[PDB]
């Protein structure tokens, strides 16, 4: 079939964090936004519309919103408010998004396993690991 959607689509609420401020700090972000944000627990809507996918995360301290399209490259405003250049890509059936700004890179891969959705950042070895469950 085509599977991807019915992987992924579905709103989608935290229900575990590791080292999440530290990966923010090495992303750079500021030490109050840092805290608030790891606080703010928000969920993740993922949704598609032919080839174009999306990814809103909702709290009440901030929204964001990408939409893309796979191996296209594109701008994005990310939570911190940085501007950044980002491309995702299906990889054996793990989304990979990458983020690319003055020089450096962060990569988020989004995996399905069981009735979970889990979430990795990397940003120079400091690694991050979020799980959400359907809400
Ligand atoms: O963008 C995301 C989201 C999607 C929403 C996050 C999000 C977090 C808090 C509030 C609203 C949205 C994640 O699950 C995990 C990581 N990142 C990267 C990121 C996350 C946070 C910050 Cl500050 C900066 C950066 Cl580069």
């Amino acid at each position: 079939g085509s599977h991807m959607c019915d992987a992924f689509v579905g709103t989608w609420k935290l229900v575990s964090s590791e080292n999440f401020d530290d990966y923010m700090k090495e992303v750079g972000v500021g030490f109050a936004t840092r805290k608030v944000a790891g606080m703010a627990k928000p969920n993740m809507i993922i949704s598609v519309n032919g080839d174009v996918i999306t990814i809103k995360s909702e709290s009440t301290f901030k929204n964001t919103e990408i939409s893309f399209i796979l191996g296209q490259e594109f701008d994005e405003v990310t939570a911190d408010d940085r501007k950044v250049k980002s491309t995702i890509t299906l990889d054996g059936g793990v989304l990979v998004h990458v983020q690319k700004w003055d020089g450096k890179s962060t990569t988020i891969k989004r995996k399905r396993e069981d009735d979970k959705l889990v979430v990795e950042c990397v940003m120079k070895g400091v690694t991050s690991t979020r799980v959400y469950e359907r809400a």
